[PDB]
RNA sequence: GGUCAAGUGAAGAAGCGCAUACGGUGGAUGCCUUGGCAGUCAGAGGCGAUGAAAGACGUGGUAGCCUGCGAAAAGCUUCGG
């Protein structure tokens, strides 16, 4: 998720964009306990999303 | 071919010694180096309340330790090769 992309948006709609990752971060620990998890590199690729949200978040001002 | 007497006296090693030939243990010697020591020529001579030097704990698809990072956590954004 480019962080060019991300600058097209508003605060109301990233916050919102970031909402949507917490879910997903969790609904994949949740997979990972169960053991019921194949696509693993899910993990690492959904931190690198939130981090690059708050970056852009952060550059608003 | 006998009987007797006198004399003489090889081998026979429980174990051991020396020599030699093969092993075992052990780690010397030789050769080697990703580690040190001592100079010369430069650098820049400080870091810290914008939180230092030194750490604890966490951070990975899976157990530990080291090396990096810090709940944005073996990394996030922009430039340049
Ligand atoms: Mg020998
Ligand atoms: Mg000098
Ligand atoms: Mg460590
Ligand atoms: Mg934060
Ligand atoms: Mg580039």
């Amino acid at each position: 998720m480019k962080a060019n992309e991300l600058r097209e948006k508003s605060v109301e709609q990233l916050n919102e964009q970031l909402l949507g990752l917490l879910r997903d971060q969790f609904n994949l620990r949740m997979q990972k306990a169960t053991g019921q998890l194949g696509q693993s590199h899910l993990l690492s690729q959904v931190k690198r999303d939130i981090a690059r949200v708050k970056t852009v978040l952060n550059q608003q001002a």
